[PDB]
């Protein structure tokens, strides 16, 4: 059985475990000996949790961030139903005893004893909230449509439970000596070499002799730098480049001076070099894997004496204001000076002390360390700045991760894309970090599922893989029942692909029509019909995918013939009727991210009281330029309702009122006002969103709209003004805000009240898009390389100037913008 889960396993992450084994790695081994240790206990815990606490782990509450409504509800093993009346006000508790003592009725004749699952749905209603509170109820409204509950109880859930079972001695300089390396070039070869502490050098780099680019290389030159090997930190990260000269660069290898176990290294090294895009400080410490083609450098670490990076015992044995809100040598000499007034005084300034200490000097990384072990706790938004490369320590990273674990679940859940990423960062294995999400993921089930695709959809990956891998094994480990869940997603998007390369192939050789019926007749094999129906969508693991329906599966007859894939349940009703667009060709990355970030403002938004009716749909990468888009239904593009096509209900006298007259269509008598107001307020979010994010390029392709009238984007190419962009207001926008009319400021100017106020509050989080944007430089996104486009979103947000500067400002730009439209 154990030989069963380790097959299983291997083929879930895409990496056999036995090439984990073949490496003979000790700090493999030893993460994955720890690491499964935990994850074990981890199961253990779970399985004895109460029933409560087990929909907590399995299915956590989705909630927001007087009124009477009606709600249809059942109970497990029977059909028949009742709608009652409640209040949005009242609890889920309330709502049961009226199910029960109906109940009680029919039947001719205790609410703590069940929960309330949403219909079709791994949604859950209970705790003590008000409906509305609910997302799933507060949503019901909104559309207009009957909540449909089933009561399921506490016996029904602990079976679910019960079948989801498992020294400062050596002042001499540092030096190494280059001896040799095996490369390709056209010309004389050089090798740079410094060492760094995050990204700051601790001393000068050193540099080779020039040699010509035969070879083979050989050097078997000393390189001395100048500090005292005392004085290299925990940290220390050595960075080589080999390039060619007359700047030709060739490949870079960097590692760690000290080991997982503290020791300093010696003595001999040959480093597996990573082909080039001089010095990479960010890029990681482990050698390319691809070691039959890789360039390879040997070098020599000389045995300075074993030496252990002392103990923290040993450690900790051994005007102002102004400033304080980029800084000058002088001013950064004060804020040393007074350490201890910034930690009594100044707390949350941490990370601008952390970057004065001379991380080069062993004496002050021992003050500023001494310091960091009495500091008090900071807040969230402080702990995410601390884990920007700047700041490698594993002090400050273990303080990080301290002041990061009063994260709740939805927070964490938020930032979870940009933790994935900093692991990319990690000097070792074995970290803090991967310990903190691991423990989270094994806590939260929907934690797990997304921890898990982050981390599978870049297996592809070489510089990752063999981490990534390793933490998805630990996980498995820690849930059995959740690895043959994810397998099964896994299987049906084996099969998506396969079934993507067919269309591909048949529609060159054929018309969109005929490619249909052909897809349709790969799908309903046994093997495909099994595989690609009942599962839990990658998307979110709360909706299911029940019965594909493979009449309505088409695929878009262009570009990377995207899929389009409609299910149905019987069980869910209406809200069974669900649709996954899956495309092979593109990188889905910067649509992830663009999404996520849209999803943060409109939470903040809420958070203050305002909602610009938007659209946050899943979008998912789960492999090499593979992954999933979540469909909104009851939609279409922009041009396709400019098509303005007679003999539909749409048709105009004038192109301009084409999109009213759909809206009208859809949205009959007084309908139509609502639908104004949705679209007016979803416009505003998203004229705000783009231009915050610099998303350009934007035209009635990539715009759509619902028959509710909410507006939204689709297809982000280009974000952070990789093409300054222009705030845009579109002429058929501005007509339907005004309801037709020529003239009608009265609206209009309601729509930039909306914007100004979308606009201001993301100001004041302004702070947050940038330590979450920071983080993301991790990725390796081509339109997130550099610091220009991190300025990019200062210049957006116009973070220097007071609200009322700022405010002025996107006022000339909004103006200019309505200037722009006709
Ligand atoms: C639904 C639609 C209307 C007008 C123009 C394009 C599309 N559309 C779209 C537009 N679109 C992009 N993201 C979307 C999304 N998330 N929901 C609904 N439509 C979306 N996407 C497709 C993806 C795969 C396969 C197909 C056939 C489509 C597709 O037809």
């Amino acid at each position: 059985v154990k030989k069963l889960i380790n097959s299983q396993i291997s083929l879930l992450i895409g990496k056999g475990l036995h090439e984990f084994d073949s490496l003979r790695d000790p700090e493999v081994n030893d993460f994955r000996t720890k690491m499964r240790q935990f994850c074990e206990e981890a199961a253990a815990h779970r399985q004895q949790l109460g029933w409560v606490e087990w929909l907590q782990y399995s299915f956590p509450l989705q909630l927001e961030p007087n009124r009477a409504l009606l709600v249809n509800v059942k109970f497990e093993g029977s059909e028949e139903s009742f709608t009652f009346q409640v209040s949005t006000k009242d609890m889920p508790l309330a709502l049961m005893a009226c199910a029960l003592r109906k109940k009680a009725t029919v039947f001719r004749q205790q609410p703590e004893e069940y929960a309330l699952q949403v219909n079709g749905r791994h949604e859950y209603l209970y705790g003590n909230y008000p409906l509305c509170h609910f997302q799933y109820i507060c949503s019901c409204l909104h559309s207009g449509l009957t909540p449909h509950l089933t009561m399921v109880h506490s016996s029904s859930i602990l079976a679910m439970r019960d079948e989801q079972s498992n020294l400062w001695s050596l002042e001499q300089p540092f030096s190494i000596e280059l001896i040799e390396g095996r490369k390709v070039n056209a010309m004389k070869l050089v090798v740079q070499a410094g060492l760094f502490h995050g990204n700051e050098m601790l001393c000068k780099t050193v540099s080779s002799s020039e040699v010509n680019v035969c070879s083979e290389p050989v050097w078997k030159q000393r390189l001395e730098f100048d500090i005292s090997v005392c004085d290299l930190p925990r940290m220390a990260r050595l960075c080589f480049a080999l390039y060619a000269v007359v700047d030709c660069p060739i490949a870079w290898a960097n590692l760690m001076l000290f080991d997982y176990k503290d020791q300093l290294k010696t003595g001999e090294r040959c480093l597996y070099m990573w082909p080039s895009v001089l010095l990479n400080p960010a890029g990681t410490v482990r050698g390319n894997p691809n070691t039959e083609s890789a360039a390879a450098l040997v070098i020599y670490l000389p045995e300075v004496a074993p030496v252990y990076f002392p103990a923290l015992e040993k450690i900790l044995e051994l005007l102002r204001e102004i400033l304080e809100r980029e800084l000058y040598e002088h001013e950064k000499d004060l804020v040393w000076k007074m350490r201890h007034e910034v930690q009594e005084h100044f707390p949350e300034a941490l990370a601008r002390l952390l970057l004065v200490t001379k991380w080069n000097k062993h004496e002050d990384v021992a003050q500023m360390l001494y310091l960091l072990c009495s500091w008090p706790e900071l807040p969230v938004l402080s702990a995410l700045e601390l884990l920007d490369f700047s700041f490698p320590d594993c002090y400050v990273g273990s303080f990080a991760i301290k002041s990061l674990r009063k994260l709740t679940d939805d927070e964490l859940f938020q930032y979870l894309l940009q933790l994935v990423q900093v692991l990319k960062y990690e000097s070792y294995l074995d970290c803090e970090l991967t310990k903190f999400l691991l423990g989270r993921a094994l806590a939260n089930r929907k934690i797990g599922h997304f921890l898990f695709w982050h981390l599978r959809s870049e297996m592809h990956v070489p510089s990752v893989a063999l981490r990534f891998g390793l933490i998805m094994e630990a996980y498995c480990r820690g849930s059995t029942h959740h690895m043959k869940v994810l397998m099964k997603q896994g299987e049906a998007l084996s099969k998506l692909k396969a079934l993507n390369d067919f269309v591909k192939v048949s529609s060159q050789k054929t018309t969109k029509p005929q490619t249909k019926e052909m897809m349709h007749m790969c799908m309903r094999q046994e093997t495909y019909m099994e595989a690609l129906s009942h599962l839990q969508s990658p998307l979110d693991p709360s909706t299911l995918l029940e019965e594909v329906c493979v009449e309505q599966c088409t695929f878009m007859d262009s570009k990377m013939k995207p899929l389009w894939i409609m299910y149905s349940s019987e069980e869910a009703g209406s809200a069974g009727n669900v649709g996954i667009i899956f495309k092979n060709g593109d990188d889905l990355r910067q649509d992830m991210l663009t999404l996520q970030m849209i999803q943060l403002m409109d939470v903040l938004w809420k958070q203050e009281g305002l909602d610009l009716r938007m659209t946050p749909y899943g979008c998912l990468p789960t492999g090499d330029r593979t992954g999933l888009i979540e469909v909104v239904l009851h939609s279409d593009t922009i041009a396709n309702i400019q098509l303005n096509k007679s003999n539909m209900a749409a048709t105009a006298a004038f192109n301009k009122d084409a999109l009213l007259n759909w809206l009208k269509s859809k949205n009959p008598g007084e309908a139509l006002d609502r639908a104004i107001e949705e679209f007016t307020l979803s416009c505003a979010g998203y004229c705000v969103a783009t231009y915050v994010l610099g998303i350009g390029d934007r035209h009635s392709d990539n715009i759509m709209i619902r028959e509710s009238g909410q507006l939204f984007h689709i297809d982000f190419g280009h974000f952070l003004g990789n093409f300054r962009v222009p705030f845009i207001l579109t002429y058929d926008f501005v007509h339907v805000i005004q309801q037709g009319k020529t003239n009608n400021s009265e609206k209009f100017e309601r729509f930039r009240g909306y914007c100004e106020r979308a606009y201001t509050i993301l100001r004041r989080h302004g702070l947050l898009f940038l330590h979450l944007f920071a983080l993301m430089r991790a990725a390796g996104l081509p339109e997130l390389s550099c610091s220009k486009d991190i300025q990019y979103l200062k210049d957006s947000l116009a973070l220097g100037k007071t609200e009322e500067e700022a405010l002025k400002h996107f006022r000339v730009k909004f103006n200019e913008a309505l200037r722009e439209s006709w």
